[PDB]
């Protein structure tokens, strides 16, 4: 008669087909730090070789 | 005896411990822009750089 | 008086404003594929280039 089960395990799903579905599988996990974590991560080394982009410019 | 409290602000929100949370949080915020729409972006001036390309090739 | 439909067509969505929605939509579809998957070949054909990158170190 009715649905909900209430699942509690402090993990987090989405509702597909009547059932709850981890959505990190349709994420792509790696903690989903592979799709944010690597572009916050590239403008650091990135950005520490601008030394070299002024010296010619001054010089 | 029921759990459901119909929450409605416009907000999208998952299943968690039996609480509604904002995806926003796992997905990484950014609009979510910053996965997706700088993909897009890159080809666009990377793309004007193919006169270069052919340039070599033709001469 | 009850909320839920019990809506199956193998399709995942979210809870928003009392909707199901589909969260590929906020995702960016692509299957997803051109946030994960391209991370993955940029390695591959960057790999085979080290051949070049010992070449110096050795020689």
């Amino acid at each position: 008669g009715y649905i909900p089960e209430a699942p509690r395990d402090g993990q987090a799903y989405v509702r597909k087909d009547g059932e709850w579905v981890l959505l990190s599988t349709f994420l792509g996990s790696s903690g989903n730090e592979q799709e944010l974590l690597e572009l916050d991560k590239w403008a650091s080394l990135w950005n520490w070789f601008n030394i070299t982009n002024w010296l010619w410019y001054i010089k």
